[PDB]
RNA sequence: AUCGCUUCUCGGCCUGGCUAAGAUCAAGUGUAGUAUCUGUUCUUAUCAGUUUAAUAUCUGAUGUCCUCUCGAGGAC
């Protein structure tokens, strides 16, 4: 396996961040619910970070609290 | 066999990572003439003048005498 050098820091961190969020999706969702929609949650996370970078108020009007 | 619930098959119907938003930029004439957008356009009465292939344009009065109170009646 390749080491994490300097030019491979930032993207790898994002990759690891994505993986962590994916794990925190898969044990938060209760019994049932076939549509996991984890890609939509990752898109929401990317949009929330992009709204944090531009100091834009980020609020999805309907979104589950956990 | 009717009704409600659960499950599955089939038919039209929402559905692409990260970084410094990853970064940066972006030049023609002049004179005539034509065409297309957009706006303004066209109902008052016959006749005469001008005009015209003809229309259009174009300048002039748009039922008279008497009486009563744009209206009515009388030999008309």
């Amino acid at each position: 396996a390749k080491t994490v050098t300097k030019q491979r820091v930032e993207s790898h961190f994002d990759l690891e961040l994505r993986a962590a969020v994916m794990h925190d999706i898969l044990d938060m969702m209760p019994e049932g619910i076939k549509q996991n929609k984890a890609r939509t949650i990752l898109q929401h996370l990317s949009e929330a970070w992009r709204c944090w970078k531009a100091n834009i108020p980020w609020k999805v009007p309907g979104l589950p609290t956990p």
